[PDB]
RNA sequence: UUUAAACCUA
């Protein structure tokens, strides 16, 4: 059990060269946004149970136009993960790796004109999990304010969310299957 | 009926 994660001085975590490093694994070098060039994480906030259930069944997600370019750019450069969060309750729904690039023609039936295109995903965990620290992370993910759908999060936010999801599921808390 | 990845592994 490592001590609580805090971003008040997260920018102060530096290696000997002066590069920003992760607070969770100091070997991971970050840019000045706290993002790892190798592993990148975006939040998908969603209240549509039809969409979420379709996504967990068919391993497809519709990407918003307002975040599609940054996600498409990240996919060509890094491993890219979506962490799915219920928009009103902040329950974690799971997380998945993006495994194909944006595609304007391959959109799920539930997508609308706010979406740019479809991506295939590979679910890593699925859940329906309430965790107070997950909810706190999502609540502060936009410079201390609530997450915006599709935004990229810092490496330590993504990694801690994956850890928290894995831990609960292993404790048989918050499973969906 | 759910080994996160990566990094590091004497």
């Amino acid at each position: 059990t490592p001590p609580p994660l805090n971003f008040s001085r997260a920018s102060e975590h530096r290696n000997e060269k002066g590069e920003r490093i992760s607070m969770i694994n100091p070997r991971v070098v970050l840019d000045e946004n706290g993002i790892s060039h190798r592993s990148r994480y975006f939040i998908m906030l969603c209240d549509n149970e039809t969409a979420i259930a379709h996504a967990k069944k068919t391993s497809i997600w519709a990407v918003k136009k307002d975040s599609s370019k940054r996600i498409s750019d990240a996919y060509k450069k890094a491993s890219v993960y979506f962490i799915f969060v219920a928009q009103q309750t902040y329950n974690a729904l799971g997380y998945a790796q993006v495994v194909s690039d944006l595609n304007s023609t391959e959109l799920p039936f539930w997508s609308d004109s706010s979406h740019a295109g479809g991506v295939r995903i590979k679910w890593i965990k699925t859940c329906n999990l309430f965790s107070a620290e997950i909810s706190e992370i999502v609540s502060h993910m936009d410079h201390g304010s609530e997450a915006r759908d599709g935004m990229e999060m810092m490496y330590d936010e993504g990694s801690r969310l994956c850890t928290l999801i894995n831990y609960a599921i292993m404790k048989r808390i918050g499973r969906d299957r």
